[PDB]
C-alpha cells in the first residue's frame, strides 16, 4: 500500500514504488490527440475553427497561432506512432476531420480518398504495433459551410449531415477501429463557443463581445447542445443497427470532467457545490440516463431549456456503451444569487453559482496547474467515485488528462518537465485507490498530449505533450521529454 | 516628339523630356491592389482563395505563402493612402473582399457592419486626398460556402448571388465611388482555375494534376465564362437602372491583354497569331460587342460552347461603358494542329496553336520580364490599336501595369528597381503614342502594384510594388522604390 501524495513534494515519480503493477493488468496506458491541433490544412477543405482563429487571430491564442501547420502530423504521422512505440502505449485516441474526409461538409458533395489513405494508413501503423485505436468522430472542427448554411449545430439539419459523416467513418476504419468517440468535452461547444463566445463559432451576445458576429448566449447554448444530442444519438444508432452486429465494438460519447469544493462551511456553499455538479455534468447525464435533463435545471431554465421529444427521448437515453471521462482541475463553488441583466445575461449563469480557483481563505486545493488555476490529484478520485455512485457503474477510460507548461521554456526545461511528471503519478496514484478501493470501472488512462500542438483559445503558448516537438523544425526528431522516459518506464516491467 | 526605346538601355527615366505632360491634362496615374492580397484575413469570412492555399500550400508558392496576413492593408489602410499621397497619384483602383462585406456570402445570411466601417475609410481617405475610386466587384475572393454549395461559378445561382453583392456596394459606396469593375481579367479563371488547375478553386482534369479535387478542362472553362458574363451583365443593369441615374459614374469590366507575334514568317503562323488574339480577347469581346462569341471559337469548339439566349444576348451585349486593360507581355504564336487524348485535353489548345516566349530563331521580343518570358513594350500600343480598331468606342483604362522583380533580392536590390523604372517609362512611352497617333481613347493608368504584396500561384517569391514592404516588419515604414520616386516626379511637372 503506498500513501499518494496530495501536495509536494511527490513520490509516485520513483518506478520502484510506483509502477503499472498498482494498476490491474490491461489497464489501456496510452496518450491522445486532436485533429485539429496535429493534422494541419494540408489535403482538407476549411472547418469553423479556421473562420474563428483567421477572423480573431487574438480568439484563437496571444501568439496568433492557428491550426494551419502546427506539427503537420498528416504528413508526419509514422514520427507519431515513433513516439508511441518508444512510450509502449497499447492504445492512441485522435480525431477523424471532418473537413478532410469531407471538405465540403455533405457526403453527396464528394468523398476525399486521400483521408482514407491517410486514416488507414495510420490505423493500419497502430495496428502493426498492436495498438488500439481510439476514435473521435467530432473535435469541435465543424465544416465551415454547414455554419455558413443552417449555423452549425444551431439547426436541426446537423443532425442528418453528422449521420451521414458517422456511417461513412464506420464503413472505412470500422474493420479496424473498434473504439467510437462521438464528441469530446459536449460541454465546452454550447458553453464557450455559444455562450461568452470565446471558442468556434464565436456566437455570443452583443454586450458579452462586440466582436461576436451575433449571437444570444441565453437560447443559443441550450439549443446547440439539444441539437448535439441528437446527432450523437443518431450516430449511435446507426453504429449499433450496422457496425456493431459484424465489427463488435462499442460507441461512447466524452464528457469533461470538473471536481467541486464548497467555498466555506456553509449550507449555502454546500448546495451551490451540489448545484455545481449538477449543471455541469447533469446536463447531459441526465438525458443520458432518464432522456431528460435534471429537474432543478429544467426549473430554473424554463422555457429556455427545450425538451426531447418521444422518440427522442429514447434515442438518447442509453446512448452510450463506454464514457470516456476527463479531469483536469478542481475548482470551489459559491452561491451567487445576483440577478443580472438580460444583455449581458449568460446560461451559465442559471445554476445561481460562482466557481471559484481558490477557498475562502485564499487557500489553493494542490499545487498551482496553470496561470489561473490548481490541481488537485484526489480530485480525480472523486470524479471516478462521483459517477460510479450517481450513475450505474459503467466502463470508464481516462481518455484526457495533462499538466500544462509554459511555451516559453526553453528545450533543456520543455523536457525536465519534472512538474508534468508529477501531475501524472499523483493524478494515478489516487486514480488506483478509486479503482481499488471503491471498486470504479476505470480501464484506461489517456495523457493529454502525445506531442507539444496548437492548443485551443491559447495557441502554442503552452504545451500538454510528453514529447517536445521543436516547432522551428517540425521535421526533426521529436524527442521525449522526462515526463514521456517516465510513463514508458511506468509501462515497462 | 520622343523616340520611344524598345529594349535596353532605356533613356525614358528622365521627366525632363519625358513627363505625365506627354498626357491630356486629366490623365489618371494611380495606382491598383486586390483584396486577398492586401486586406488579410481579419473581419473576413474564408474564400476560394483561402481553401486553395490552405490545401494546397505549393500551389499558392513556393514559399508556402498565403493571404492571411501578407501586408495587412485591412489594419494599415492608412499607410497604403500615405504612400500614394507621397507618389502624388491621382487615382486609385481596389477590391471589395465578398468575404468580407458578406462572409456567409449570400445577403440574407447578413452583412458584416466592421466591413462597411473599413471599405467606407478608405473611401472617405481617398476623396479627402483627392483620389480616384477605381473600385473591382469581384477579383476571384468567391466566398467558400458558395462554391460548396454550387460549385462557384459553374452553376447559373452566382449569378444572382454576384447580382445581390453587386447591388450592395452601389448602395453603401455608389455615393463616393465612381469606377466600378465587374470582373478583372475575365479570361484567367476559366483557364487557371478551371482547366489548368493552377488557380482557385483548383478544377482540372485528372490527368493535368491528381491534386485537382475533380475538373473537366474541355468542358468546365466555357460554361464558367458564360456565367460571369450573365453574373457581369447583371452587375451592368442594376448600377445603370438604379444608381446611373443619380450618381453618374461608369461600370465596365477588366480583361487580360496580351499582344501576340508570328512564331515565323510563315502564313501558317499568321493565321494562328490571328486565331490566338481572337481566342484570348475575343472570348469575352465578341460577345460584350455583338452578343455572341465569335464565328472561329464557335467552329472550334463545336457544342463545348454555350450559347447566349435573346435575353442573355441583349443583357451581355453592349454592357459596359469603359474597358480597363491590363497589358504585361507579348507572346509568339504558331500553328499546332496536334490531336491530343481527351484525358489531357485543355480547353486552351482549341484554338490549335501554341504560345512561345521566343520566336522561331530564339530570339526574345524584349527585356527579360521573369524567370520564362520577356515583356515587349510596343505591345501596349498594338493593344490599344487592335482594340480601339476592331471595337469601337474604344474607352480604356490601364487598369493594371507592372514589372516583377524577385523578392530574395536585399533591401538596398529592391528599392533601386531600376529595371522597374525602365519597364513603366517604356510602356507609358508607348501609351503616349498610340493616344496621339492613333487616337485611342485611354484616360487613365494604374501601375501594379501600390506595394509588395501576396502574388497568386507564387507566395512572396516576386515583388510587383513600387514601394518596399518589409515583411517581417509590416507595421514599420513603407518605403518607396526608385520606380515610385521616379513616378511621382513623373507626375510632378
Ligand atoms: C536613371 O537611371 C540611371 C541608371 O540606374 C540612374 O543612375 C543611377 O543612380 C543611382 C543613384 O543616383 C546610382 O546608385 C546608380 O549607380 C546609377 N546608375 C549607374 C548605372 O551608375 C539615374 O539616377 C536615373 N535617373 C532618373 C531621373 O531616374
Ligand atoms: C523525481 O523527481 C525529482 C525531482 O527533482 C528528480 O530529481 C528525480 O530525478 C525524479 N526521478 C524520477 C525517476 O523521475
Ligand atoms: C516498448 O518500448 C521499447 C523502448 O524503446 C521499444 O524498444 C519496444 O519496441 C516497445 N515495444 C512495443 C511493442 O512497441
Ligand atoms: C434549418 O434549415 C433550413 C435551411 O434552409 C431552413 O429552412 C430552416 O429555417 C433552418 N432553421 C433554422 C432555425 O435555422
Ligand atoms: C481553505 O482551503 C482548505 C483546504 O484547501 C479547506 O479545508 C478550508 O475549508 C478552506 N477555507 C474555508 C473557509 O472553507
Ligand atoms: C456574482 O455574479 C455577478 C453577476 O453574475 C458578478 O458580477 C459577481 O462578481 C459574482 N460574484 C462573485 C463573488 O464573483
Ligand atoms: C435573447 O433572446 C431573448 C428572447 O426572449 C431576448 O429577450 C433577449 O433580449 C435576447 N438577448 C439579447 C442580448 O438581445
Ligand atoms: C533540424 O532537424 C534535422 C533532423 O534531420 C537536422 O538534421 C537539422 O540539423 C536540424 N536543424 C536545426 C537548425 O536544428
Ligand atoms: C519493456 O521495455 C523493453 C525495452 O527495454 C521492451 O523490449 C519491452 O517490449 C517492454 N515491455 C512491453 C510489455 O512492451
Ligand atoms: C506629392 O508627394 C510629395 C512627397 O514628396 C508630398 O510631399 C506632396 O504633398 C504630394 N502632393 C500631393 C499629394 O498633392
Ligand atoms: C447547382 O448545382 C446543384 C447540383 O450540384 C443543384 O443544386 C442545382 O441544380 C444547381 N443550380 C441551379 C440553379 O440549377
Ligand atoms: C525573331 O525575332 C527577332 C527580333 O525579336 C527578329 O529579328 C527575327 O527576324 C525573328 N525571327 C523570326 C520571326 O523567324
Ligand atoms: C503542340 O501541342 C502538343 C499538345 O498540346 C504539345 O505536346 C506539343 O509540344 C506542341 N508543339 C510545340 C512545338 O510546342
Ligand atoms: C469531359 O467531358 C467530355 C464530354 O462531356 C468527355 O468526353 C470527357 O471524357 C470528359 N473528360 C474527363 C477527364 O472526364
Ligand atoms: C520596424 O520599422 C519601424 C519603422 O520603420 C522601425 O522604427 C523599427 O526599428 C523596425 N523594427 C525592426 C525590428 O525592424
Ligand atoms: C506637385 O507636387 C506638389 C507638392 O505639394 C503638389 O501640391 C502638386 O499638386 C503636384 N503637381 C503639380 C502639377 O504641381
Ligand atoms: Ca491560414
Amino acid at each position: 500500500e503506498f500513501v499518494c501524495e496530495e501536495n509536494e513534494p511527490f513520490t509516485c515519480n520513483q518506478t520502484k514504488l510506483f509502477n503499472s503493477g498498482n494498476f490491474e493488468k490491461g489497464f489501456i496506458f496510452g496518450v491522445a490527440s486532436s485533429a485539429y491541433q496535429v493534422e494541419g490544412g494540408r489535403g482538407r477543405g476549411l472547418n469553423v475553427w479556421d473562420s474563428f482563429t483567421h477572423r480573431f487571430p487574438e480568439k484563437g491564442g496571444a501568439d496568433l497561432g492557428n491550426g494551419d501547420t502546427t506539427c503537420d502530423s498528416y504528413t508526419l504521422w509514422q514520427k507519431d506512432i515513433d513516439v508511441m512505440d518508444e512510450l509502449n502505449s497499447t492504445g492512441y485516441r485522435f480525431s477523424i476531420a471532418w473537413s478532410r474526409l469531407l471538405p465540403k461538409g455533405k457526403r453527396s458533395r464528394g468523398v476525399n480518398p486521400g483521408a482514407i489513405k491517410y486514416y488507414n494508413g495510420l490505423i493500419d501503423g497502430l495496428v502493426a504495433k498492436n495498438m488500439t485505436p481510439f476514435v473521435t468522430l467530432f473535435h469541435w472542427d465543424l465544416p465551415q459551410t454547414l455554419q455558413d448554411e443552417y449555423n452549425g449545430f444551431l439547426n436541426k439539419t446537423i443532425v442528418d449531415d453528422f449521420k451521414d459523416y458517422a456511417d461513412l467513418c464506420f464503413e472505412l476504419f470500422g474493420d479496424r477501429v473498434k473504439n467510437w468517440i462521438t464528441i469530446n468535452q459536449l460541454y465546452t461547444v454550447p458553453t464557450r463557443g455559444y455562450a461568452l463566445g470565446t471558442d468556434a463559432p464565436g456566437r455570443c451576445s452583443p454586450k458579452i463581445d462586440v466582436r461576436c458576429p451575433g449571437g444570444n448566449s441565453s437560447t443559443e447554448p441550450y439549443i446547440v447542445a439539444h441539437n448535439q444530442l441528437l446527432a450523437h444519438a443518431a450516430a449511435v444508432d446507426v453504429y449499433r443497427t450496422k457496425y456493431k452486429d459484424d465489427q463488435k465494438g462499442m460507441i461512447g460519447p466524452v464528457m469533461i470532467t470538473r471536481w467541486f469544493l464548497p467555498f466555506d462551511h456553509s449550507q449555502e456553499s454546500k448546495d451551490a457545490t451540489e448545484r455545481a455538479k449538477i449543471f455541469f455534468h447533469g446536463w447531459f447525464m441526465g438525458p443520458l440516463t432518464e432522456g431528460k435533463y435534471p429537474d432543478i435545471m429544467r426549473e430554473y431554465v424554463g422555457d429556455r431549456l427545450p425538451e426531447f421529444s418521444e422518440t427522442e427521448a429514447a434515442l438518447v437515453k442509453g446512448s452510450y456503451d463506454f464514457l470516456g471521462l476527463n479531469y483536469y482541475v478542481t475548482q470551489y463553488a459559491q452561491n451567487n444569487q445576483t440577478i443580472v441583466p438580460s444583455d449581458v445575461h449568460t446560461a451559465l449563469m442559471d445554476s445561481r453559482t460562482t466557481l471559484t480557483s481558490k477557498n475562502a481563505t485564499g487557500h489553493a486545493p494542490g499545487p498551482p496547474f496553470n496561470a489561473a488555476s490548481y490541481y488537485y490529484p484526489k480530485g480525480i478520485y472523486y470524479v471516478m467515485d462521483y459517477f460510479k455512485t450517481t450513475y450505474g457503474d459503467p466502463l470508464i477510460y481516462v481518455t484526457e488528462n495533462g499538466f500544462s507548461t509554459p511555451g516559453d521554456e526553453d528545450f533543456e526545461k520543455a523536457t525536465a518537465d519534472y512538474k508534468r511528471i508529477d501531475y501524472l503519478c499523483s493524478h494515478l496514484c489516487f486514480l488506483s485507490k478509486v479503482i481499488k478501493e471503491k471498486n470504479v470501472n476505470v480501464k484506461g488512462y489517456f495523457a493529454w498530449s502525445l506531442g507539444d500542438n496548437y492548443e485551443f483559445c491559447n495557441g502554442f503558448t503552452v504545451r500538454f505533450g510528453l514529447s517536445y516537438v521543436d516547432f522551428a523544425n517540425i521535421t526533426g526528431d521529436r524527442d521525449l521529454k522526462a515526463s514521456g522516459k517516465w510513463f514508458q518506464k511506468f509501462i515497462n516491467v
